[PDB]
């Protein structure tokens, strides 16, 4: 049961290669194992881990003031799944370096179970915990749109998967944030 | 049964407003029904409408000679898709004759409700190799590479199989234009 993210971060300025190394290495990256590639970085752990590290990755590039989005994919639970390319063993290592740190999380999201008769009903669980913690704007075509502060919008992100995953054992949820947009 | 793909258009410059105005305006879209908001385009249509008028968005883009990338996520199937929000031919194929771009790719397909969703994945795989596009595998996703046209050739390819085979699909997509690390 290893929790992964690949996501990949944009920002939007000739200045991206910096922005990118540079949210990569302010993290606290020490509890998750990292694979960065020309397209894109995954991170693999417990689901505390790798939540947090992406809320922290999406803080540090948001605070560099550029236009920046984070797009990716979470996923447990794959049919098979190495039992190693992670680090094993409880803390969210990220809070404290972050809680000074704020960031406008405009979001687009969509939730994945798989072979999963119930998967509507799930999404439709997702849309209610949105609703019910205010971070809710609409639905859209293929995707639900959420608003608010990262801490926000990353625990509603996190509690739609924490909720889904534990009702199905594959699932996936992409998520598209907005950083400072005009 | 209507194809739909939503996706956003992120250039790694100063210019990437007049970026994706222009990639959007330069494309031949009659053909989809569209709809774009702050955060990711959506087009509605038939399945050569939709992958063609995603492909000369990729190309027109990429022709910024900026570096551009276009991730988004391919669906089908839907059971509450309602019939509106669609155009009732490859429009861009011409259009498009003289462009070229190389298109790097990460792509993971998702089946939805489908028990043999893995073999569909497996399949997947082997049209990429057939069709001379696999990489490699990794954490959740599939590497191809080629120009825009065998790549989003096989994208569509294994687009069709998965459609065919069970009723509810998504595929997500991650294209990568002009890199400086090439
Ligand atoms: C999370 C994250 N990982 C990798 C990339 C891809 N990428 C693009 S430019 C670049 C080089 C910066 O030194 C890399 C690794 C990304 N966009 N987002
Ligand atoms: C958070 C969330 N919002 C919307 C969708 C969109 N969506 C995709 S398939 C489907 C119908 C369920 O049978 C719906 C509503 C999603 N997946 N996840
Ligand atoms: C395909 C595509 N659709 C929308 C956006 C989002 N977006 C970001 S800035 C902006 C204003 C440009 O007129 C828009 C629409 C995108 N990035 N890519
Ligand atoms: C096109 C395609 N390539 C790879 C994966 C990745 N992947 C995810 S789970 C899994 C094992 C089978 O369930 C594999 C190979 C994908 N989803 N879609
Ligand atoms: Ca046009």
């Amino acid at each position: 049961r290893i929790a992964g993210f690949r996501f990949s971060l944009y920002p939007m300025t000739d200045d991206f290669i910096s922005v990118i190394k540079s949210a990569l290495a302010a993290t606290d990256t020490s509890k998750v194992w990292t694979k960065t590639d020309h397209i894109s970085t995954v991170l693999r752990g417990s689901i505390d881990h790798v939540f947090d590290a992406a809320k922290a990755i999406y803080l540090h590039a948001a605070n560099s003031e550029q236009h920046i989005v984070m797009n990716g994919t979470f996923s447990i639970g794959c049919p098979g799944d190495t039992q190693g390319d992670t680090y094993l063993s409880d803390k969210r290592v990220n809070e404290d370096a972050v809680r000074g740190l704020k960031a406008e999380a405009p979001c687009q999201f969509a939730l994945y179970p798989m072979n999963e008769p119930d998967y509507m009903g799930l999404i439709m669980e997702a849309v209610d915990i949105a609703k019910a913690q205010g971070t809710f704007v609409q639905g859209v075509h293929y995707a639900s749109e959420l608003d608010g502060d990262a801490h926000d919008v990353f625990s509603t992100l996190e509690a739609v998967f924490r909720m889904a995953e534990q009702q199905t054992n594959h699932i996936t949820m992409t998520v598209n944030l907005s950083a400072n947009s005009p």
